[PDB]
């Protein structure tokens, strides 16, 4: 049927589980929606400038920067808590059922994350959904972050797959744009606080679902059309 | 003496002048600090994937996306207002004095912006500070945004200048990182809600000021130390 390549943080695992840390440190859970795009921004800046550091180190550095920007106090224990929550986000309840149906439909399932290879147990293992996937790939071998082309290309090469066989699944349009620019298909799942970007000559996702169930429905239905 | 290459939006011109629009549309002026990094994120995503649209178009599209993320209504009026405000930000009071001091100390002054060329009068002309600068450069001919190396390289090329003669000045650490990776110096001015990113292996700015006056102190001091 094809190979479905899933983004992990926010797409499969619930980023809003971090909200209490932001509520406490900043007095405002909404700062999550400042910090996260700043993290992605700086990951792309390092990539563009020829620098690489593991994603989690950037996450901590950006948390400290955002703290400083809000004049909010941060301790070594706050950073520890950030690590704890970021590496242990629970799976949305729509995930295990959707992955089950995609497997039943004959799709091969893979993950691809900006996060560095993790000591066991990984975030996916802690969430109890790691075993759905035949491979768990990361940006390690590319030393560059999404949406750099090397990331998708090295993934395709690793899987022995052509672009036409692959579909990148994410709640981040930057990730689907990245994959589609390399000739993959893109499937967008509309997690809270994520919507597509409508901009001329920027590719729109091939599939859109309001949640993982609906996206899976569309992926499965497109097999019979 | 050297050439000082200034970022424009937020660095020289006051981005908080947009706050009332965010207050009206979102009920919360602080959404400025979610939209702006999303805008920079998407500018770098387009650059990484080989796509280009003018910065203002991205700004509008990201405004619409952030609005949708907040379930906030957006009208054509709001979009025209964003355009008007983004092209009419006033100069901070500290700018003209700092530029006068730097010019009188013998520095050559240039601007470099992600923003596309405008018809006259430019935002810098309207703000009354365009005359300090010998050149006004943009990423538009490069069709790539900061911090892509092409931006800084094509700038040095246009000026007929060597990297050792150039210093990038910005309140955005992504911009200084971009320039320093090309062997320019970097000068950071700490505009409200901007602070440096402390990350191993990523160069710190050569010069740091809490305002343009303090940064100019440091630049001027470096001439005879």
């Amino acid at each position: 049927s094809g190979i479905l390549v899933f983004d992990v943080n926010e797409t499969l695992l619930d980023l809003t589980s971090l909200s209490p840390l932001f509520e406490r440190v900043f007095g405002d859970a909404k700062v999550l929606r400042e910090w996260f795009p700043e993290l992605i921004l700086y990951s792309q800046t390092l990539t563009l400038t020829g620098l690489y550091r593991p994603f989690g180190e950037i996450a901590a550095a950006v948390f400290e920067m955002v703290a400083a920007n809000h004049q909010a106090k941060v301790t070594p224990d706050d950073i520890a808590e950030l690590k704890t929550r970021l590496t242990s986000m629970p799976a949305y309840p729509d995930v295990a059922p959707a992955l089950t149906r995609l497997q039943d439909a004959g799709f091969r399932l893979v993950t691809l994350t900006n996060s560095a290879p993790s000591p066991a147990p990984s975030p996916l293992e802690k969430a109890g959904i790691a075993s759905f996937f035949e491979a768990h790939l990361t940006v390690h071998s590319s030393q560059r972050f999404k949406p750099h082309p090397s990331v998708y290309d090295s993934t395709a090469e690793t899987l022995g797959a052509k672009p036409e066989e692959l579909c990148m699944i994410a709640c981040h349009i930057w990730d689907t744009i990245g994959a589609q620019a390399r000739g993959w298909r893109g499937g967008f799942v509309a997690r809270p606080h994520n919507t597509p970007l409508t901009l001329a000559e920027v590719p729109q996702p091939d599939f859109i679902g309001r949640d993982m169930g609906e996206l899976a429905d569309q992926l499965i239905a497109s097999l019979t059309a």
